[PDB]
């Protein structure tokens, strides 16, 4: 595959519906060596599992709200991998309450900073306990979504989390493209994991008439990770089908 | 004044460089009546100076970084200005280790929660707490730089959080539309105020041949405020004499 | 008002719903000296009568289809303008046929020049012809859509013409910055002028709740043409209410 | 390959230096079947030994600037391959006085014209004609460039043919992504085709510290024209290093 001898560490998958996941089916497809985390125990035996499925072993627990958690996995991760490639950053959250009606009454500062954390620092956080141990040709990714360019209903916080994110992407890769490190995202459409009614509009409006799915963007993600995607970097590739390049279809 | 009948609240005025300085004035100029705020003991006698000057006597106290102290100077403000319309945003801060050297080295969890929150969240908690303050046709104006779009060298961690803020411009807009409220920011190309090599740079690329001065910004943001901006929401104004609208000038 | 002293020409002007229309009458409001084209024989009435209406009898005939034309109309403000201070650009079109159905294959070969040629190349041949005739701190102004940005059904090949046109706009604002001019488009929402359920659509889902009005329209261009946007050039400001920066908001 | 089983037109090959050929090179070491078009007899000869290289006698004459050129050709292509999974528009072309000195005093009504026609209006002139040889899971590809999005010097209205390129892909996209069609293109940094201090200051400035070569682009084309792809449609797909989201690299 064109992943072949790449070694990419994956992180967030939760489930066989997780973005991840698909991510990692189809790079792990292409020949490269895969590596997991997983947020907590409840997870540890489950992720093990996904794991073996893709010849991997090396399944790893790593809290990025915490320095010292990414410090410890990728301490462990060293001493398999004193190098590897690049890896795949799928980590989005915000407390709950955050996510539903108007976004003015709904945000609070603690929504905000806890949003900002964990779905936007977390990856610069990640890409600065693990740059010293990236080969030339390493490549960083991150899952981003339409909401953090336009004002999406609901969305509220997780939107500017997303912008920030994008803005860490640029910056990401302006200061490590130097030491040849490539940095980009992907803004997916929306996709059924771990709401109806909106896949419904999307599917009805997107230009390939449906709504994109874990292996669409599986592939677009080892891409972007293999040296194909080699002039690329900074960028927020859209994998939605289209559906943010049109307008009124609806009506 | 093409804003008579007004009266906005103008957020940091720190002196007679600043950029919400010659907002104010402008402002003033157009015939509207203003509130000014003041963040700790060291600015208060600078503030009441320059508002005396521009016939206001409303000097209130306010640290964003604290939601009391928000609801406290809204409450001030509620004897003299039960409602109001708008107010603006000049607001901006990164802990001083983060702006200098590569990105991925300088920010830490601590300096992008500080900037994000100081930067960005800041903006909406005011929002917050004066929405029902707010008359119908009132509008909200905050700052922003290119660096939110684009990685620029040292500007690093603050890119991130004016992205996350110009987002929140589009959230705020979208949520309070429906109440009469407009919701823009000025991204204002580069101004010496509270750089020399990068100013010479940009007068000479930038299409009109020169940097931008706070009466530039100063008109702008008034018409932004005033009813004759009505049909602009959501909307992020380039006020930079067209510098980011070019490429290779330099050449 | 804040025109006072400006000389500016405006095209366009087809009748009280004419979007130059709104824009003509804000700028007189604000004070300015209008000068105005028409396209033919059918127009020169209509235009006479509302150019006596706002205080100007300068009438001129011009069909940006041909140079000769724009030379002549140029030469004929010579006599009474030796210099002003920019002009509206408020033309557009596509041959009828061009703007329904499925756009590759309503567009045509010839739809597709006419269009660009009537809609982008226009407004550079006009600046081209009074370049010389044009004061430091002149300003430019084109009217554009959200069609440039983004696939619209059955706006087609206008879409094409218009984003050619934005393009225009950046060129001609680093080409002319140097000599003191500036060169903005305002990227007006839809209007119904010289499409019912597309503005009930619009109405629902814009942030502030309503379509843009020939007035709000006519106020940001006043500005953009005024020495208040100083600051602006080669940008395009969205007044559509901030439709554009919403998503999913009929959900 | 990842484009076993694909037939692909692949037009613009002028030499071994073409961005045309690159990609055709990276398409054929993926298992695609290649067909070549050649604008005229000065090259024939020269255009069907890359063909052969190539495992291809596909090699078709053809002139975008004449509708009657591109039906024949396609006719011809029909007999051969009455259906085939899409093509790579490789065509870009002004009158040399365009592309010299100030913008405004190069550009003419006539090198508008036909650096629209032949750079934008092509692309969908092809899709056009051969609409109904589609299968589905087709891919349609054009080549755009930085000149679109920003003013860049002396690119002058080639920079408004991109834009309307640009937006081409968009409504393209929009129509044809119903019937299983997917139109992108890839916005290449500068390369040397049949200006070296321009790739000094780009090679500098790029994150990747280097211009991107024929081979980067020729990867991402044949990416985009596969179904590892299938996700993106109506996308402008940077490859450029990410040079164009960067800013002031150069102080
Ligand atoms: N599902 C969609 O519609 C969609 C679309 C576009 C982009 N995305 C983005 O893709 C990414 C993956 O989302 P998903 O849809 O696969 O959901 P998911 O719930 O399947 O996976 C996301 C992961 O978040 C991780 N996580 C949360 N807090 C964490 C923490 N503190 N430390 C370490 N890990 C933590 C969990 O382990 C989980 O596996 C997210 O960033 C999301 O915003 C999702
Ligand atoms: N000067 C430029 O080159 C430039 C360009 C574009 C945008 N901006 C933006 O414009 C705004 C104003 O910047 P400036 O150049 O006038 O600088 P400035 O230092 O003169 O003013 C900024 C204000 O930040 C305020 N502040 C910081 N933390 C605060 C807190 N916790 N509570 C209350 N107030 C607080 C200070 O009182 C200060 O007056 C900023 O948001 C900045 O990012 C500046
Ligand atoms: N109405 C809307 O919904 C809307 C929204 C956004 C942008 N716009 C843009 O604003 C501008 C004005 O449109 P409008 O809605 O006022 O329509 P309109 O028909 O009232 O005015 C447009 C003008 O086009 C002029 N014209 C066409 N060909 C010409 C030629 N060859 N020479 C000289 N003049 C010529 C006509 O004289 C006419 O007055 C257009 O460029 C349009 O694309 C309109
Ligand atoms: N070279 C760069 O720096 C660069 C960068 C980004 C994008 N691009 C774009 O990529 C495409 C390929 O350019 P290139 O650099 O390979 O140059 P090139 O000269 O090698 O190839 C371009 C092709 O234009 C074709 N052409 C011109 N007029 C034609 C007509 N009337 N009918 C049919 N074919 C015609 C020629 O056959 C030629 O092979 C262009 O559209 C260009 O704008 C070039
Ligand atoms: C793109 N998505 C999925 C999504 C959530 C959501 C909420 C409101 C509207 C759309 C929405 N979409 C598409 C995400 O990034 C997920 C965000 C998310 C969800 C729950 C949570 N606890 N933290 C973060
Ligand atoms: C736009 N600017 C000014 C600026 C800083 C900077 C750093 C690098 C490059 C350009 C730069 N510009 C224009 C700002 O927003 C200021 C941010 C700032 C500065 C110090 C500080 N302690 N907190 C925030
Ligand atoms: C913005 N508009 C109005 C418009 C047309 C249109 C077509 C489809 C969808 C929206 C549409 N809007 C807003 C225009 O620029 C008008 C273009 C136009 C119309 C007729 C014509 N003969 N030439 C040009
Ligand atoms: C990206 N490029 C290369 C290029 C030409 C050019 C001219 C001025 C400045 C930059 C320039 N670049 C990067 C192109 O699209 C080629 C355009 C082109 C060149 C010659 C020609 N006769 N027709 C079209």
């Amino acid at each position: 595959g064109f992943l072949s001898g790449k070694r990419i560490l994956v992180t967030g998958v939760a489930s066989k519906l997780s973005i991840a996941y698909g991510i990692a089916q189809a790079m792990h497809r292409e020949g490269a060596e895969l590596a997991f985390t997983y947020q907590n125990d409840k997870l540890k035996g489950r992720v093990e599992e996904f794991a073996a499925q893709l010849g991997s072993d090396i399944v790893l627990q790593c809290d990025v709200a915490e320095d010292a958690s990414i410090d410890t996995m990728f301490a462990e991760l060293g001493k398999v991998w004193p190098k590897f490639d690049g890896f795949v950053h799928s980590i989005g959250f915000a407390p709950g309450d955050q996510l539903d009606g108007d976004y003015v009454n709904a945000v609070t500062r603690e929504g905000f900073k806890i949003a900002h954390d964990i779905s936007s620092y977390s990856f610069v956080a990640m890409a600065k306990a693990c740059r010293s141990m990236l080969n030339p040709g390493s490549a960083l990714l991150t899952l981003s979504y339409l909401g953090a360019e336009r004002a999406i209903p609901n969305y509220n916080v997780m939107g500017l989390a997303k912008a920030s994110l994008e803005a860490n992407v640029r910056y990401m890769a302006n200061a490590m493209g130097p030491e040849g490190v490539r940095v980009n995202a992907i803004s997916a459409g929306p996709i059924r994991t771990l709401f109806r009614k909106m896949l419904a509009h999307c599917e009805a409006v997107t230009p390939i008439r449906r709504t994109v799915t874990i292996e669409d963007v599986g592939n677009s993600a080892a891409f972007l990770c293999s040296d194909l995607s080699a002039g690329i970097s900074g960028e927020v590739v859209h994998v939605d089908g289209g559906f943010s390049i049109a307008a009124m279809n609806e009506l």
